[PDB]
Order: C-alpha cells, then sequence, then structure tokens
C-alpha cells in the first residue's frame, strides 16, 4: 500500500523525496523526473534555501496536468528561527509562495529549538553557542494549530522531537490538533524503537529521514560508519537482486514508516522509487534492527545546551 492514513483523516505516500543538499540548480530537474516515474511526496523546507526551485517543478508538472494538486503530498517545516507567534504565518507563506502553492499538505515544526529572531539561521554568541529564543513549544504549537485553522495547511506535525517533548504537545492545555507526524532521523545504525513505539501508540505517523546514512552530509567524517557500504545489508541486498539502497528504504516502509530519501540523480530518484515490488522478511528486519549504535546524522554541537534540546534525554 503506497500511502498510510493519518490522524487529520487525509492519506499520506509512504516514500518522498528529500532535498535537503539538492543544489538549487538541480532540484527542479530531480523533482520534475521524481513526479514522472511516480513521487508524490516531497519533503521540503525554508531552511534548504531551494524551495523556489522545488516550486518551479511543482507548477510545472501541475501545469502539464501530469498531476493533480490533491494528488501531491507536499511538506515543508517552520524552521528555528521564527517560532514567535507573530512569525509563523509569516514563515509559511513564504515557503507557500516559493512553492507556488495555496496550501501545505503537511507542515512541521523543523526542530523543537526556538533560536533567536533574525536574518542568521543560526544565529550564534562570539563563542559560537546558538542564541535561543524564549519561545516555548506549546506556544509554537498554537501557532501550527492556526494554519490549519486558516486553510493554509492541511496537517500540522513535528520534527527531532523526543518522546518526552511528543508528551508534553499531547499534554498541552487546551489542546486543539494532535501531531500528525512526527519525522526523524532513522536507519539501522539508529533504530529508534522505543520513540516509533510511542508515536504510533499515539496515532502519530513516523516518518524516517536520513534512511541511507546522508552521505553527502557536509560534516562526515572517514571513520563514520557507513551504512551503503556496510557488508551485512550490502548481503541482504544481494540475497534479494537488490540495491543496497533500495533494502535502506524498504527498511523502515516495513516498519509502517514514511520514509524520503534524497538524490538529484535521476538514475537513482528511479531506482529508489523501485521498492513496492519486495519485501524483506520478518528475519532481514530484526537483522537490520540488530545493527543500531545510536549514531546520528543530525546533532548539531553548537545547539546542545539549548534548553529544549532533544537528545540528551534517553528518548
Ligand atoms: N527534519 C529534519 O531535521 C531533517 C534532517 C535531515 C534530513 N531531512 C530530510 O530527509 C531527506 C533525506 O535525508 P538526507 O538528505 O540527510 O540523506 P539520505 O537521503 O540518507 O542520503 C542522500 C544521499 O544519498 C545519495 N543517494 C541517493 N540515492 C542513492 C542511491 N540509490 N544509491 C547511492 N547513493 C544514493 C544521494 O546522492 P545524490 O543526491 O548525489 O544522488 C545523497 O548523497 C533530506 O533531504 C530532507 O528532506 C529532514
Ligand atoms: O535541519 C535539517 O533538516 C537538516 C540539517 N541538519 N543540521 C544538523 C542540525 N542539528 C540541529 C539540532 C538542533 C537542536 F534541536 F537539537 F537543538 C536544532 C537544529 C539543528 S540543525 C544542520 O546543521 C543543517 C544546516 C542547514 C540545513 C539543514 C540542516
Amino acid at each position: 500500500a503506497s500511502r498510510i492514513l493519518l490522524n487529520n483523516g487525509a492519506k499520506m505516500p509512504i516514500l518522498g523525496l528529500g532535498t535537503w543538499k539538492s543544489p538549487p540548480g538541480q532540484v527542479t530537474e530531480a523533482v520534475k523526473v521524481a513526479i514522472d516515474v511516480g513521487y508524490r511526496h516531497i519533503d521540503c523546507a525554508h531552511v534548504y534555501q531551494n524551495e523556489n526551485e522545488v516550486g518551479v517543478a511543482i507548477q510545472e508538472k501541475l501545469r502539464e496536468q501530469v498531476v493533480k494538486r490533491e494528488e501531491l503530498f507536499i511538506v515543508s517545516k517552520l524552521w528555528c528561527t521564527y517560532h514567535e507567534k507573530g512569525l509563523v504565518k509569516g514563515a509559511c507563506q513564504k515557503t507557500l509562495s516559493d512553492l507556488k502553492l495555496d496550501y501545505l499538505d503537511l507542515y512541521l515544526i523543523h526542530w523543537p529549538t526556538g533560536f533567536k529572531p533574525g536574518k542568521e539561521f543560526f544565529p550564534l554568541d562570539e563563542s559560537g553557542n546558538v542564541v535561543p529564543s524564549d519561545t516555548n513549544i506549546l506556544d509554537t504549537w498554537a501557532a501550527m494549530e492556526e494554519l490549519v485553522d486558516e486553510g493554509l495547511v492541511k496537517a500540522i506535525g513535528i520534527s527531532n522531537f523526543n518522546h518526552l517533548q511528543v508528551e508534553m504537545i499531547l499534554n498541552k492545555p487546551g489542546l486543539k490538533y494532535k501531531p500528525a507526524v512526527n519525522q526523524i532521523e532513522c536507519h539501522p545504525y539508529l533504530t529508534q524503537e522505543k520513540l516509533i513505539q510511542y508515536c504510533q501508540s499515539k496515532g502519530i505517523v513516523v516518518t524516517a529521514y536520513s534512511p541511507l546514512g546522508s552521505p553527502d552530509r557536509p560534516w562526515a567524517k572517514p571513520e563514520d560508519p557507513s551504512l551503503l557500504e556496510d557488508p551485512r545489508i550490502k548481503a541482504i541486498a544481494a540475497k534479494h537482486n537488490k540495491t543496497t539502497a533500495q533494502v535502506l528504504i524498504r527498511f523502515p516502509m516495513q516498519r509502517n514508516l514514511v520514509v524520503i530519501p534524497k538524490s538529484v540523480t535521476p538514475e537513482r530518484i528511479a531506482e529508489n522509487f523501485k521498492v513496492f515490488d519486495f519485501e524483506l522478511s520478518s528475519q532481514d528486519m530484526t537483522t537490520l534492527l540488530s545493527y543500531n549504535r545510536n549514531w546520528r546524522v543530525c546533532a548539531l554541537l553548537s545547539c546542545t545546551s539549548h534548553k529544549d534540546y532533544p537528545f540528551h534525554e534517553e528518548f
């Protein structure tokens, strides 16, 4: 099955195209190719600095009548410098304008941490610590609920929230809409059993990011583990006559997760979509689960003293 039912009553394609690090001169053609070969979900963010160009592709394929808007599922995220209640509508409308859309299917709080508002995405003090904003997750959430009530977004969610932060929203005084999705890092080196079961127990759909371990992350180091080159995963791929990436994409799919691998390579964009015609065994699943090492691609040191930093917590 190609889509999962969200708690807002809408259906979300379980495979999406990621766009973090997709160069602006290549992401328009990447998104056009993806839509041509089947993708119907694009994961976006203002902080990726490429929403305009993603938007050009979406709008051309709509104008070409390759797809109807209702068949697309477009996701973006509120960046950390816009957590203030007074900045949230603007930030969403900048994304909508850039994407050439009149609504988003899902809008996420990108990170639980608010940063000082300004031009800078990562405002730092002279010692390199991120500068927080005094905003809290619950007031930001109410601001997200208003976007639903204005028709600018069909669903709201969170990203990089730990289980205590998820629980804080769920127990928020006067909560009007539950989060639909929690988008978190997840792959065989960061399997997240604990956080995923909590979220699913609550009817919150989990989207797995960096499912290939983000080989193009700009801070990669030689000693870091490498999913795509792990002989153990390679062997599972060979047994199935599939690529390693294809195993790494199908793995979250069978955990009832949405997965959003990124590429700007047309061959890989296509390859990455060809994951609905095979199955990993239970044993494969448990074997891949066993590779966990609590290894994170995304956990920037300069943010670790923020009050709301999500990754000190066990969950
Ligand atoms: N919510 C958040 O905080 C958050 C954080 C991180 C990521 N995300 C989202 O999740 C998406 C996916 O994560 P990611 O970008 O970190 O990394 P990823 O999808 O794990 O890996 C992307 C890398 O894999 C390469 N690649 C793609 N398909 C391949 C294939 N079939 N074979 C071999 N290599 C392949 C890509 O190369 P080419 O592009 O050169 O083909 C790129 O270098 C992001 O782009 C973003 O949309 C969200
Ligand atoms: O953001 C993306 O989608 C990809 C992403 N990840 N990271 C690593 C990060 N680690 C964080 C940790 C916190 C924290 F909440 F933990 F404080 C807050 C914010 C961040 S950004 C980046 O530094 C980044 C920079 C530009 C564009 C995208 C990203």
